[PDB]
């Protein structure tokens, strides 16, 4: 149930089922660090599938056998479009050129192209792995290519889609709860009233300007390392092959990539991606702020705040009605930290380039396109499994501005600041409201307090 391929170090088993070859095997045989849910992320994968079938068109240009360049784009649109993520063991934690990623994306290409052609799987005939399929390319620009695709495709069709549908949906509610007025609150003591419409105005900006930082960062990641090759020079491969290659992957993809005009700079750093998780990294501390105050305006039932009313997707106790634990603000906040660390780890790596190459790239875009996964996803399921079903506890809010402390400055231009304060004072001694107290102290009449105590009037300024 194995097939015996061959490297200059020895003879391998690869087994039958398997478009991998002798190069992948060994690979597995010497990176062998956390396992199999280390695996190389399959978006990378992907990016790899969409860069090997631009090259192979683009190849034609330059030699590659029209039959064969035919073969080998079918085969990676197989792998771009994840019918072939089976064939790829190789974890993250490999060489820091994602050498051996590459190596394997250009086995299973050959491989899959050798059966579509009628050929025997492992003889690299008539699909050469490097002679073919990684032809024009190198080691060292074809996994940063890979990487950006990757991201670009990541943020395009989950992390922003997943950031608008929550913007969407904070915007909603905002609207709805626009006349619903509650107490504001500042280094969490009582403050002057706000409504609930205008302290959700402030998440939906704040997702709006998220989503404004992750666009700003994405034009950088448009560039690609393609025609590099080795050291940046593009040595040893063919003029016209740069500016081919990513026209080519922006037409398969319909992002707008470009080569990268300094590939120096291309291959040397990877400061586009420390700067796109910078923007997911801001990202998540806006989404800190928005999952934990829900978190908190939805506490209680009778012990908390109580403000919001969340809701419950999964069963609780009949014993225990009103009492909802605010599990999506729980993962959302989650996913905050963990994008946060995983950008103290895209940066160390970004940090750490030496000369002509930076050999952190496998880290840095798994660090990224896990953070954009993550993002985009959570603020999916907070939309669809929180923010859309909130109801504002507006029983508990009508009762709690009635009680407060805070409105009684409105009754200044009245009875002026002593006799306000001396409500207030009374009304804090004695457990009662502002209203009971100014009316027992003989101060107004209970039409008065109505009249002059408007919290609608308190909303702005004059």
């Amino acid at each position: 149930s194995f097939r015996i391929e061959y490297d200059t170090f020895g003879e391998l088993k690869v087994p039958n089922d398997k478009y991998y070859g002798a190069q992948t095997v060994r690979s597995t045989m010497n990176f062998k660090i956390g396992g199999v849910t280390e695996r190389m992320p399959t978006p990378v994968i992907k990016a790899f599938g969409i860069l090997k079938r631009a090259a192979a068109e683009v190849n034609q240009d330059y030699g590659l056998d029209p039959k064969i360049a035919n073969a080998i784009m079918k085969a990676a649109d197989e792998v771009a479009e994840g019918k072939l993520n089976d064939h790829f063991p190789l974890v993250v934690w490999q060489t820091g050129s994602g050498t051996q990623t590459n190596m394997n994306v250009n086995e299973v290409i050959s491989n899959r192209a050798i059966e579509m052609l009628g050929g025997e799987l492992g003889s690299k005939i008539p699909v050469h792995p490097n002679d073919h399929v990684n032809k024009s390319q190198s080691s060292n620009d074809t996994f940063p290519t890979a990487m950006h695709i990757a991201a670009a495709i990541e943020v395009h069709e989950v992390l922003l889609p997943g950031l608008q549908k929550l913007h969407d949906a904070l915007d909603a509610k905002s609207k709805e709860f626009a006349q619903i007025i509650k107490i504001g609150r500042t280094h969490t003591q009582d403050a002057v009233p706000l409504t609930l419409g205008q302290e959700f105005s402030g998440y939906v900006q704040q997702v709006k300007y998220a989503m404004t930082r992750i666009k700003a960062a994405m034009p950088r990641i448009y560039e690609l390392a393609a025609g590099g090759t080795a050291v940046g020079t593009g040595l040893n491969t063919r003029i016209g092959f740069a500016e081919k290659v990513a026209a080519k992957v922006a037409a398969l993809t319909g992002l707008p990539f470009v080569t990268a005009p300094n590939k120096f700079e291309a291959l040397a750093a990877h400061d586009a991606l420390v700067e796109l998780s910078g923007a997911m990294n801001t990202t998540a501390c806006s989404l800190m702020k928005i999952a934990n105050d829900i978190r908190f305006l939805g506490s209680g039932p009778r012990s908390g705040l109580g403000e919001l009313i969340l809701p419950e997707n999964e069963p609780g106790s009949s014993i225990m009605p009103g009492k909802v634990n605010p599990t999506q603000c729980e993962a959302m906040t989650m996913v905050a930290a963990q994008v946060m660390g995983n950008h103290v780890a895209v940066t160390v790596g970004g940090s750490n380039g030496h000369f002509e190459l930076n050999v952190f790239k496998p880290m840095m875009i798994k660090n990224v396109l896990h953070s954009a996964r993550l993002l985009g996803d959570a603020s999916v399921s907070f939309t669809e499994n929180c923010v859309v079903g909130i109801q504002a506890n507006t029983e508990r809010i009508n009762k709690l501005m009635n009680e407060s402390l805070m409105l009684v400055t409105a009754l200044n231009p009245h009875i002026g600041y002593d006799k306000a304060a001396k409500i207030a004072k009374t009304a804090h001694k004695n457990g009662s409201t502002l209203k009971e107290t100014a009316i027992e102290l003989g101060y107004l009449t209970a039409e008065q307090f109505d009249e002059w105590v408007k919290p609608k009037d308190m909303l702005g300024p004059k």
